[PDB]
């Protein structure tokens, strides 16, 4: 008796990462509409600019606080109880959003989730590992079945929420995340209990007595320094959202700048272009939550339907993809900085094909809701060809897991760029722009 021929225990992971994807990806798909609803009743004092700044720089802190959860679970807490009471804070930061408050909850939803999902995520993954030996021939397809089960929870949760928010309200809708979180920490506590090793109750790879103090004197320069660049930039008169926007932007950007310019001072070099395309990729993916999001809320006939659904479509076509992908790579396959240029090209298109309706049309109407289904088809391809790779090119393993908040970051950059007086220009460019590189990383190639 198995779970799809894989240990019983995977049913639980399964579901627990099923549930946090649900509460995650539900949350973004309803979180930017409403920054718009508290910005269209006074309570939020910024622009759409920046509230679509903000989705993205809240992306960028998520994918890096998930750099860091596999280390305090490895060497201080433990992988079992960091998922636990990563779920808590995820489940806490839901919980905020549901109670009766407006823009003043915001930052502190946000944190929580950061944090939480920081503890969560990495070891979620690391804990699916454990349910094999070394030896087992089995890792790659429970890993592709637990895949399948992120892609589920990411693609029926802006249904179930979108469909919620609609009929009884943002506050409701954040709760039915919370819940969704909550449910995933039920099945993964007492589910866990049945079926996980208690070795993972604890540290693998404890601190050592000495290792104790100059951790937590380079855990406090960081936070000092960080807190002292935050004094300066209010004495200056920096300090307005875009400001604390654009320092975490550099943040981001900083930490893969130095450790190249650190290890650099020689394949290494070679790596380069392959991270800038991964970089780029995410940018354009993860720009489907933001400024596609706004395209379907202002461009689309979408009068019949909650808009929110439109995120459904990148889950839905990395679940129609995956079987197909998984036959071709199995039937001369090409190499790995190719799929990274053709990952990007077709990334490219997906914004170029976006350019069209605006330059054909107007944009002052609207448009059918297949231009963005195209796009998303399109990027998503680009997908299959550069996340199951971009981790294997790389064997710098943290490079990888840094692109996607790199990618976000930038976005938090471009996307106040986009606007409907922009629309074509914005999606031209860009798409022009990333097709470019793939066509130089070819060469390169
Ligand atoms: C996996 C590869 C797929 C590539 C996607 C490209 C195919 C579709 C692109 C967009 C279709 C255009 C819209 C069709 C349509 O019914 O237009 C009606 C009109 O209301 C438009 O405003
Ligand atoms: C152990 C805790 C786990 C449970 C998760 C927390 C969620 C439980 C109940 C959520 C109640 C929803 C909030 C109701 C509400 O604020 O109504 C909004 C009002 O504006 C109606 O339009
Ligand atoms: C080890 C990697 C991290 C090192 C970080 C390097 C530099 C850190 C902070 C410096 C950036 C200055 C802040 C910029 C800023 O807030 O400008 C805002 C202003 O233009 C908007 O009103
Ligand atoms: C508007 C028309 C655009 C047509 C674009 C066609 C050309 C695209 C790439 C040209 C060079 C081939 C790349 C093949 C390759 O893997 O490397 C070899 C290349 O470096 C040859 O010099
Ligand atoms: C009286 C109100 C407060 C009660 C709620 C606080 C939480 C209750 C129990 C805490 C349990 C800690 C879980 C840590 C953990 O590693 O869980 C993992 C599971 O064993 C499965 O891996
Ligand atoms: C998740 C909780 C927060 C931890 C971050 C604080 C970082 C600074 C110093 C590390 C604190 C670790 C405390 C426990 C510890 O490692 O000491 C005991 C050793 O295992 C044995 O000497
Ligand atoms: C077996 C695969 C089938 C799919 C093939 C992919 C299609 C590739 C390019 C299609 C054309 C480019 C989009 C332009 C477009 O939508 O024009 C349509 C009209 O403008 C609609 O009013
Ligand atoms: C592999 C080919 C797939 C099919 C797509 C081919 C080209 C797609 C779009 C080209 C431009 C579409 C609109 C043209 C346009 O807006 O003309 C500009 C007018 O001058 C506006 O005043
Ligand atoms: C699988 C095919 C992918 C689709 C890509 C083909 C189309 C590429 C670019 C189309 C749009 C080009 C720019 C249009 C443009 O800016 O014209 C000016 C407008 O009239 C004013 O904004």
């Amino acid at each position: 008796k198995t779970f799809f021929g894989q240990p019983l225990g995977l049913s639980t992971l399964f579901m627990t990462e099923m549930w946090e994807r649900f509460s995650y990806y539900g949350m973004r798909a309803i979180l930017l509409y409403y920054m718009w609803f508290l910005i269209s009743t006074g309570d939020l004092h910024i622009t759409r600019a920046t509230a679509a700044s903000i989705m993205a720089i809240y992306a960028s802190m998520v994918y890096l606080s998930g750099t860091i959860g596999g280390f305090v679970a490895d060497r201080i807490i433990g992988a079992r109880p960091a998922v636990f009471w990563g779920g808590v804070l995820i489940m806490l930061g839901h919980i905020v959003l549901a109670l009766p408050f407006g823009a003043s909850a915001l930052f502190g939803s946000i944190i929580l989730i950061i944090i939480g999902t920081g503890f969560l995520k990495p070891n979620v993954s690391t804990l699916v590992g454990t349910l094999y030996d070394e030896h087992d021939r089995r890792r790659d397809a429970g890993f592709s079945i637990f895949v399948f089960g992120i892609n589920l929870g990411a693609f029926i949760a802006p249904l179930i929420v979108g469909a919620a928010q609609e009929a009884a309200g943002y506050h409701v809708a954040f709760s039915l995340a919370a819940i969704g979180m909550f449910i995933g920490l039920l099945v993964y506590y007492f589910g866990g209990k049945k079926t996980l090793d208690p070795h993972y109750l604890r540290p693998t790879d404890p601190l050592a007595p000495e290792e104790v103090k100059p951790l937590l004197v380079k855990v406090s320069l960081a936070v000092a320094g960080f807190i002292a660049i935050i004094v300066v930039m209010n004495l200056v008169g920096w300090n307005s959202l875009p400001a604390y926007i654009n320092l975490l932007t550099i943040v981001a950007i900083a930490i893969p700048v130095f450790y190249f310019a650190w290890m650099i001072s020689l394949r290494v070099v070679s790596y380069i272009p392959l991270f800038i395309a991964a970089v780029l990729f995410w940018a354009i993916e993860e720009q489907g939550s933001v400024v596609l999001a706004t395209f379907a809320a202002e461009r689309v006939d979408s009068s019949w339907f909650p808009v929110s659904w439109f995120q459904s479509l990148n889950p839905l076509f990395i679940m129609l993809y995956t079987p197909f992908f998984a036959w071709l790579w199995t039937a001369n396959q090409p190499s790995s900085p190719t799929k990274f240029a053709v990952g990007l090209m077709f990334a490219g298109l997906s914004f170029l094909l976006m350019a069209i309706p605006g330059a054909l049309y107007g944009t002052s109407g609207k448009v059918s809701p297949l231009w963005l289904v195209g796009s998303w088809a399109l990027v998503i391809l680009g997908e299959m060809l550069i996340s199951p790779v971009g981790l294997s090119v790389t064997t710098m393993m943290s490079m990888w897991f840094l692109s996607s908040s790199v990618g976000s970051a930038l976005n938090a950059q471009l996307v106040t760029l986009y606007n409907a007086k922009s629309e074509v220009a914005y999606f031209s460019y860009f798409g022009l722009g990333s097709v470019v590189l793939g066509i130089v990383l070819v060469f390169l190639s």
